[PDB]
């Protein structure tokens, strides 16, 4: 009866939604939480008639490392989305365009400018800087492929490193920025979003050197007794309506050609973020960057 879904998505996001679905469709969603690549690491291990049956959030059509954990499936609705930010992994749909982000305390910044990457780098900001582990979190693996593709330079990962703090879980980089114990952080859009909305003094900046933009998708996993409405549900969170929904009420970035596009207030429009172009981010996997960047 009961429909599992996993998630690094933030419950705020999607609970709501997923209640929505539970609404019209009449089947029980439960949310397994995590980092996004332990969740994918637990999934891996998990007995094979245990899991859950759709994986949404995270990049994954890059960094899957087990697709044999997955079933191949797109929704059909692909044709609708936009062209440049489709999946090329034949286990994953796009859902939803999230924009990495510097996050800026501005109740401590003062004079400080921070305008991107290099910025973080002042030695008044030595030690006073929070990212995540980029090896168990998307969020922390695309800002330092981020700061990799300024001039492909490891050193430049490296020094960035060695003036932060790697916390464990990306939203504790945006909750104790926001609660002033640290003056910036690297974070996402979604996440700044929920705390510059509950009044903390957190300023969103989308870094002038290029902003990774996150592909978030979403997956069917493979299982002995696969839930038979995940379909409905991919197909759900990845129509027209639903899309407009998450766009109205959280300024999120559709997926498609026929959403709206909301930037309210400080959220800015992909067409005034600095984007890394695909071009300086080539192939390399998930685990090889990783490598290259220990
Ligand atoms: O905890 P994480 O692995 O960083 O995931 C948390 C969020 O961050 C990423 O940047 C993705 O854009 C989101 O889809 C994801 O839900």
């Amino acid at each position: 009866n009961v429909l599992t879904v996993y998630s690094p998505y933030q419950s705020n996001l999607i609970r709501p939604i997923l209640n929505e679905f539970e609404k019209q469709e009449h089947v029980k969603i439960e949310i397994k939480h995590g980092s996004t690549q332990v969740l994918l690491s637990n999934l891996h291990n998990e007995d094979f008639s245990e899991r859950g049956d759709v994986f949404m959030g995270g990049v994954l059509s890059e960094t899957i490392d087990h697709p044999e954990d997955f079933v191949p499936y797109q929704d059909t609705s692909v044709t609708q989305q936009l062209e440049d930010y489709r999946s090329n992994n034949k286990y994953v749909t796009s859902f939803l365009l999230m924009p990495t982000v510097i996050v800026v305390n501005s109740d401590l910044q003062g004079d400080i400018k921070i305008r991107g990457y290099q910025d973080l780098l002042q030695p008044i900001l030595k030690g006073k800087i929070a990212y995540s582990n980029p090896n168990t979190t998307t969020t922390g693996y695309q800002h330092m492929r981020a700061i990799y593709s300024m001039h492909h330079r490891v050193s430049d990962v490296h020094q960035f490193q060695n003036h932060a703090m790697q916390l464990s879980k990306t939203s504790k980089v945006i909750e104790d920025v926001a609660k002033g114990k640290y003056y910036a952080g690297l974070s996402y859009e979604q996440d700044a979003r929920t705390w510059k909305n509950k009044g903390y003094p957190v300023s969103i900046v989308y870094p002038i050197e290029g902003t990774m933009l996150n592909v978030d998708g979403i997956a069917l996993v493979k299982n002995a007794h696969p839930h038979p409405k995940r379909k409905k549900l991919v197909q759900y969170l990845t129509s027209r309506s639903v899309q407009q929904r998450l766009v109205a009420e959280f300024d999120a970035k559709s997926i498609r050609k026929d959403v709206s596009e909301q930037s309210d207030q400080s959220i800015e429009n992909l067409k005034n973020i600095p984007l890394i172009p695909k071009s300086k981010l080539p192939d390399i996997p998930h685990h090889k960057f990783l490598e290259m960047i220990q």
